[PDB]
């Protein structure tokens, strides 16, 4: 019979750059082995934040030029926002 | 034979508000197509987060009225909290 | 034919505690029932979240003890930091 | 994604009839049990033959009344044919 | 996961000859909609049987030019034999 | 999900004796690369049969000792029955 069944993968990229700052912005090569039929959808989050409450908290994630074979894991703040530690997870199924 | 195999759905919800602040609450209706065979388990969380500092951070997000066809994306703030921007992220198994 | 497809177990875990500051760290056992063929892959973001702007915001939170059966539902803070409310949400595929 | 996955059960059904010549048809109700979730196909034929040679050879077998809950395993031979035994088999998928 | 699932697909195809006989040979074209991912495997029988005994019984089937997109049903006899009526049933799984 | 799924495997055996007469018996082992999770059910026919009219039609075929590795391609005649040429044909699924 014709069903609907997804294949996910998903990890987490972990950053701990304390006492130094994390940078403004990462991008991270992820790769599904082996490809996925088509090109999966991905949605990214955070499981461990550090922010400095001297300036506003601006943090944002996502998942960038998404290819059957793998994404691009991305991160950034921006403005004077300042992040000391940070975890992204990431799960992409089809 | 009997095998465990789910169906997911996934997607994102951009608000960026700035330079006005986000509404107190929001709720947006997500349609499932086609629709799940059993009601399915949604997760929400946050790929985006801009808030202010002036303030506690006070941000609430769920999958509300979930059924096969779909649920309400809901977020919202409380008290004297101030967010300018924030992405929404979910995903619904079954 | 051989195929890929998984089989994703997900859930969410509620901690309200103001006025009462949130405990440093929480942790809450979780089953799978029935238990996955092998062991899976768990990942935990929040879903709600709710800090004092007085210090610096450090919430943290994984899966541990990831076994066939179920997974340790992991989340504390750190240092200076409080928290007054927040919402954690996990899902695991095979 | 959609996949086309099938659903099979299958089975023998022997008649042993010497010294006897077999009924000249014969009408057996199998069950899937538990049921389909659609109505499947059916396709019977012979894994056993045993007949006379004193006539023509004439056997006819089908599934019958096909629900997603069983079907009637149907086996004739019609006019001078004498058939002494007999193994039906058959197939169901989805 | 990585597991093993089969798509299948089956039919028939009744030769009612008599009076008139049974055509030496038989090739007719099954497709499928859709395709298979990858080329099955094919194998045929033959359901109901009429053959008649002033000859000995010779009879032959199968599924040529097996693709992903279908085959050829495939029947014939040889030599002195007469085939009456006749049943194919046929089933690829991939 | 639960949801039902079968892992088939098949295929066919060709036995062209003539003018020497096939062996009264004959069976052939068949291995399952890779290994079922769990004993399958297997079913045996022909796809090819040439029998002389001399005698009786007296032909079976089976599968024999069946394990999760594989199983015995089994077929015989018994009696005055004298076989030319056939075929077997066999579908085993979980
Ligand atoms: C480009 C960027 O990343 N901007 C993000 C940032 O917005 C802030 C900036 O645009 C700065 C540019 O100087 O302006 C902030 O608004 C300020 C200014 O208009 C200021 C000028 O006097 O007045 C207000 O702030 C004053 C004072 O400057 C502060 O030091 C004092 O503590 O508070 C005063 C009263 O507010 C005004 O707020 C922008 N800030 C806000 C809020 O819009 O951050 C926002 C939100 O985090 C967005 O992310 C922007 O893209
Ligand atoms: C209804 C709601 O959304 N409440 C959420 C909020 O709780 C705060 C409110 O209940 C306000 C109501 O006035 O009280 C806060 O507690 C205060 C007061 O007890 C106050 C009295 O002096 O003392 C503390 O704060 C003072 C002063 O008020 C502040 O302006 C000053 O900057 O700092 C002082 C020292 O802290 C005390 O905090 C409630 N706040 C807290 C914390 O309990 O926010 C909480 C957490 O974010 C919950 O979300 C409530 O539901
Ligand atoms: C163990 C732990 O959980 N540490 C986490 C924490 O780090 C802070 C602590 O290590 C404290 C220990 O006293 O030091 C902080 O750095 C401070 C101090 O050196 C301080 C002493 O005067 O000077 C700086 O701070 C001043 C002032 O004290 C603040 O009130 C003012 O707002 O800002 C000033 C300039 O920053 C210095 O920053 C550590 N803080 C930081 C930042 O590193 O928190 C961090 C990040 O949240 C990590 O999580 C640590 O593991
Ligand atoms: C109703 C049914 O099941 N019929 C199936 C059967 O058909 C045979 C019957 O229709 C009988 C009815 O009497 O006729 C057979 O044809 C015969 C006659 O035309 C006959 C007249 O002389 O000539 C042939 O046979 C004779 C003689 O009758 C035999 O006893 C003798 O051994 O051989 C002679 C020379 O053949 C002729 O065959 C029908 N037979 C055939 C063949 O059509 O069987 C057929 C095929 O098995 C179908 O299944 C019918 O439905
Ligand atoms: C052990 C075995 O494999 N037997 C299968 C076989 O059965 C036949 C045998 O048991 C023989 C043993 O001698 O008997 C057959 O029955 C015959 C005899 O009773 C015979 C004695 O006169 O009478 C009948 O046969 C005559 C004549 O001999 C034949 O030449 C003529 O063509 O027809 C006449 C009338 O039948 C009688 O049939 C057994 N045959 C039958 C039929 O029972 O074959 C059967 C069916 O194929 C089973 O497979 C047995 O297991
Ligand atoms: C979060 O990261 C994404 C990835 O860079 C940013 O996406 C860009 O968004 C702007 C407008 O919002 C577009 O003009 C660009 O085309 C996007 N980049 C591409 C090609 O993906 C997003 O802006 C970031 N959010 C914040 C607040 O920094
Ligand atoms: C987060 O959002 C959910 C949904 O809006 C809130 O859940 C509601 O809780 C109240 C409790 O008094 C119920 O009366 C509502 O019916 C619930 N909504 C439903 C059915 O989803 C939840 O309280 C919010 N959390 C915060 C901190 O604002
Ligand atoms: C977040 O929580 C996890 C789980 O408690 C912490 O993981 C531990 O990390 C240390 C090294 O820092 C390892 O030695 C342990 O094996 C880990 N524990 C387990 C049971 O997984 C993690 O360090 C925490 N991170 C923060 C920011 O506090
Ligand atoms: C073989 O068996 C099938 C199943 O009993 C027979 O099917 C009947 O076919 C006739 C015409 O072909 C229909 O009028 C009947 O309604 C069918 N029966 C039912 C209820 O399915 C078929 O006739 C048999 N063929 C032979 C040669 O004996
Ligand atoms: C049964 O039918 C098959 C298919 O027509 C016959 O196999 C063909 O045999 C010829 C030579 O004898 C080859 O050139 C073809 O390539 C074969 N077809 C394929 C692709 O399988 C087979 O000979 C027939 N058997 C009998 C006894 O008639
Ligand atoms: C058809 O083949 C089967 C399989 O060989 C025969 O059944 C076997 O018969 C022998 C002798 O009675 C037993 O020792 C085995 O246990 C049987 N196997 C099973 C479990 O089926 C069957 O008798 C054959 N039929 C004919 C007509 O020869
Ligand atoms: O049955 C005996 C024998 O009759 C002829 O020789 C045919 O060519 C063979 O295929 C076989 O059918």
């Amino acid at each position: 019979r014709l069903i609907h069944v997804s294949r996910c993968e998903m990890g987490t990229s972990t950053h701990r750059c304390w006492p130094r700052p994390c940078d403004t912005s990462s991008d991270e090569p992820i790769s599904f082995w082996p490809p996925f039929e088509n090109t999966p959808n991905v949605i990214v989050s955070f499981g461990m934040l550090d922010v400095d409450n001297s300036n506003n908290l601006r943090v944002n994630s996502s998942a960038d030029d998404v290819t059957v074979g793998g994404f691009t894991l991305h991160y950034n703040s921006w403005y004077t926002t300042t992040v000391w530690n940070y975890k992204l997870i990431w799960i992409a199924c089809d």
